């Protein structure tokens, strides 16, 4: 024995004016499915979102109450689901750990996590899923579960709580007649359970159809039909034309409907006659503790949040460890791009001298350098497009705070970005030829990991902004390619005109770009001109070496300042006063790469804020 | 009354071994439809694939005949059609005219054009589309048809030359079931003409059931049914298990076909059962003039292509050129990405000096722009891509050329490819102050064109070896990148190690980056370092004006030559060589530029050989 529900509407009309719902009303109780149709654009997905409140109140009129008081949003939040129209999983998760990391974020702390692990179990049992527990759900290509497995999943994640309403968005849309059987016959067994079941349907079948006890079909808003399926022969006897043998009911009926959308007549005429036929129909408890009847039965397992704040981090850690571990693929071709890189770079750049052209070949090097750690940074974004997809799902739930997704994902990247960071660095600065030794090859490793963090955190935070993979890589390439024209090597800052000086400070390849160059001409004992090297790339200078040494003297009579044939001219140190870098030092320009980077994530941040709301 | 046409085929095994398909057999006349079914990877594409000798021939063991002969592939090319698996249109166009661009190159050029504007407008009629007759086709944003007559358009330009045998790979796939109904309508018009329809099914209603009148349902390459839809209630009852009222048929069958595909019987028994069913039915001319006499009752209106060489580039730039003047945004938005990258680069690199650093920043503007040239090519990728599946689908009817597909793609972009840049010459040859006058303009307009058509030409060939744009596009701003590193500017020639020296000379960006600088620096007149100039960048040389006019003349003692105030040592013929600019000249810098566009639409030409057998 079940406790009975009944959920009643009256009088739904919304308008945004268009009046997308005009005068909806209907009934339904447990052990029941009530099956919403009519057409695309029909407003069937309008519909049972104004059933479930998730609409922008204030222009919906009309009365919604849950077993004769009220429904208010409080109420809807602990005894109600939603399942939205799509399956949005992790791939490389079983589907008992994805019911298991669904019962971590919504049920209850108090509940042991042993009694958390016998409410996966009986759900498993419940849905249609038992033969397929420990296989992996699958993607593309991983070959994990099929697509009506899917569905049993993503609608078992909605009901962990196991809610009393249950409401679904399309629930057999994009599968085949055999799949699509299976899941009504498990939402039909999740209202014998006590359940009140109100779904979408396009084109239910004549097997599925046995199992909807109600249906309303909707022409823009109005509803043109009310009632079982066993009383549509008799309703379309009335109205002039009958369903003939050998024919799908529900299909003829949503054919006609839109047949009698034409230019004449339209379907005022039967708007008009459903509600009247309902008037020929017209002859023939406590809520708060039917609720809590309920939890003695055994259905309602389940503070905005369940967990504390870093519950939810550890929770949302091990998950994406475990989604990445069983992927290392993706960490192998991220890998093998930056070694690829480095090694065509440390084979052309090999083994620079103290040349003047070996100095323009070492700022050519580093501005080459920098600018693929940012470019490499956005094949993450397929991956950081993924979830943002699934975290748009399971903030409808309150499943983990947002605060908590955007620390676990900048904490899960980090150690990717550090064997990034070393790899590079053990490519290039042996082979190119780098100064410093050990601390300056420490430095060399501390602002690549730096610029992999600030161009991997601008991705994220691009990934909040675009909606699809192509937008997002096109900006990524256009605006890089800007920050290394604005980055100091192409024209220096000091030559820069001062109406553009302020998308110079702004650049993200300046600040990483000016911190190798400062660990590179540190050093006080190179030296790139010595003595008779004065007169290289001039006309004057094409000729011996005995010449050019009383070329040297008679300049030292005119100003006092002897110049031998060892004087060590140019150091490093006049190389970074001829580019201009010098207003800041390696120390501070690594600050500020490491605090842009900070800046994206909390700009990641507000635009989840802002992301809810749109 | 039609001449009737008996097409029958028997014990087709295909074997690839894996024996996808086992000992078909069947039979259809004109007037009627042969639907085949069975499950998703069943064998009815490859089945209907067999019947129109669309194989590896040699696999392929059966015989397939045509009212009582045979039939060769020659005879198959005349009489038959082979309607594939989506809709493949030019948006902007008409039905009207896309149905006569369909009938300029597939019917004969003795008819004349007023025959074959008579023959589209037949075919409007008997196909379901006179309703929208001038509505263009349209896409995923322009308001075009519906989904269920851009399907009888695609249909009927398959059928222009009005076949006997018609092939259709699932002609209703994606329709909704009112709009899968006109479809299925149409197709039975056509058989009515004369026709033999043989089309695969996924799902069919109880009104399109209505109108096929055979059926053939496939499991794993095996028949396991063949007869009327008026028959299957007998057919199951000696099976053992009958068909339900208010069930649909050819889905309760569909269903238990794929519930027989278990681990102890397996559908073996049904196999054996369908093939001593059609044995309790066994009791109850003239093909190359029965083809003949059709072609009098007026059916075939139709060397291997109707057209010559230069008809088929004129209709096919006429199609480009309609299709693009009516989408007027495209061009719009490329002229608007070229423009706005030059007026940056003209406000940063804003009337460079003759200072030392105003020639480096005169090989970065340089470097720069010729990269955006390569980079601005490759949003023509998707549109690339448009094209060549359309091409492809045409190439089965041998309607046009590969020459004449290739030929007019390179003419009907070059109008574009002037307007760009003509727009990028104009704002930054006088904003940057670059040399020449009017001369030196007009090589630098040539230049840039010849940047335009050699990175068009190799984005031209990714999108022949490429399936989709997002690998296309990574493809060339990765190669893109490489090319900068070694055009010349990153390091130069004559530093480049003699193990990379070789993708040095394949370097896209080198030789226009080689022509603007030789184009630059090619003045005698020009000047960079003059007399006291000579110690600017050295510890020497922080003096006054009239200190360093002793330090000048103190040099001629030795050597002999009277170095003056103002003797120009640095010309522009100097900065070529200190840049190693000086292998080819601005001449042939262009002609290798043009000579590589034409080398990528020849191996462009190559990938469409090797892209109709892959
Ligand atoms: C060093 C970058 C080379 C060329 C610059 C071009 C790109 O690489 C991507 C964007 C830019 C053109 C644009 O979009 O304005
Ligand atoms: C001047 C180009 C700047 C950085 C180079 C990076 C790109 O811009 C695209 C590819 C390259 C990294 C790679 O893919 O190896």
């Amino acid at each position: 024995r079940p406790v009975p529900f009944v959920l009643s509407f009256n009088n739904l009309t919304y308008n945004v004016t268009k009046t997308l719902l005009d005068n909806i009303s209907g009934e339904t109780r447990d052990g029941e499915i009530l099956a919403v149709l009519g057409a695309s654009g029909s407003g069937k997905s309008t519909l049972i979102d104004a059933l479930a409140n998730r609409i922008a109140k204030g222009s919906l009129k009309g009365t919604v109450t849950l077993n004769g008081e009220a429904l208010q949003s409080r109420m809807l939040k602990v005894i109600s689901a939603y399942v939205m129209q799509d399956d949005l999983l992790f791939p490389m998760l079983t589907v008992e750990e994805t019911l298991m990391f669904a019962a971590e974020f919504r049920l209850p702390r108090s509940l042991p996590k042993s009694k958390k692990k016998l409410r996966v179990q009986a759900l498993i049992d419940q849905l249609g899923i038992r033969n397929a527990a420990k296989t992996i759900i699958g993607d593309e290509g991983h070959r994990g579960i099929s697509g009506g497995e899917r569905r049993r999943v993503s609608i078992g994640i909605d009901i962990i709580h196991d809610p009393i309403v249950l409401f679904l968005d399309e629930p057999t849309s994009g599968l085949d007649s055999t799949s699509a059987f299976m899941v009504v016959k498990v939402l039909k067994r999740i209202a014998e359970s006590g359940s009140i079941i109100i779904m979408s349907i396009h084109q239910p079948s004549h097997r599925v159809l046995s199992l909807l006890d109600r249906l309303i079909f909707l022409s823009r808003g109005h509803t043109v039909f009310s009632g079982s399926p066993a009383s549509l022969p008799s309703f379309f006897a009335g109205f002039g034309n009958p369903i003939p043998e050998n024919e799908n009911q529900t299909e003829f009926a949503l054919d006609l409907i839109r047949e009698l959308e034409g230019s004449a007549g339209g379907t005022r005429g039967l708007v008009e006659f459903n509600k009247k036929w309902q008037e020929m129909k017209k002859q023939s408890l406590t809520l708060k503790e039917a609720i809590s009847a309920s939890i003695s039965r055994g259905k309602l397992v389940s503070p905005a949040f369940a967990n504390p704040f870093w519950i939810e981090i550890k929770t949302l850690t091990r998950r994406s460890i475990l989604n990445s571990r069983r992927q290392p693929e993706l960490l192998g071709m991220r890998l093998a791009t930056v070694i690829v890189t480095g090694f065509i770079l440390a084979t052309v750049f090999w083994r620079l001298d103290n040349s003047p052209k070996g100095v323009q070949e070492r700022l050519g090097f580093f501005a080459f350098a920098m600018s693929t750690m940012f470019y490499t940074c956005a094949d993450a974004l397929p991956v950081f497009l993924q979830e943002r997809y699934i975290f748009m799902r399971e903030t409808a739930y309150n499943a983990y705070r947002r605060s908590s997704y955007v620390l676990s994902h900048a904490i899960v990247t980090f150690p990717s970005l550090i064997f990034l960071s070393l790899a590079f660095a053990v490519t290039t600065f042996w082979a190119v030829g780098l100064e410093g030794g050990l601390m300056g090859f420490l430095f060399y490793c501390l602002i690549i990991l730096a610029s992999f963090w600030s161009g991997s955190s601008f991705v994220t935070f691009l990934s909040g902004v675009v909606p699809h993979v192509m937008l997002g890589y096109t900006i990524v390439v256009a605006i890089l390619a800007y920050f290394l024209l604005f980055s100091g090597f192409f024209i220096n800052r000091d030559r820069i005109p001062q109406y553009w000086i302020w998308f110079h400070y702004l650049s993200l390849v300046k600040y990483p770009y000016e911190a190798v160059l400062q660990n590179e001409f540190s050093d006080p004992t190179e030296c790139f001109v010595r003595g008779v090297q004065l007169f290289d790339n001039s006309p004057l200078g094409e000729l011996t070496y005995g010449m050019k040494l009383r070329l040297l003297d008679s300049v030292s009579r005119s100003i006092g300042m002897r110049i031998s044939s060892s004087t060590c001219l140019t150091t490093g140190a006049d190389v970074l006063k001829q580019q201009g870098v010098t207003q800041l030092s390696k120390w501070n320009c690594l600050l500020i790469t490491v605090g842009f980077g900070f800046l994206f994530r909390i700009l990641f941040y507000l635009c989840l804020l802002l992301g809810s709301k749109n």
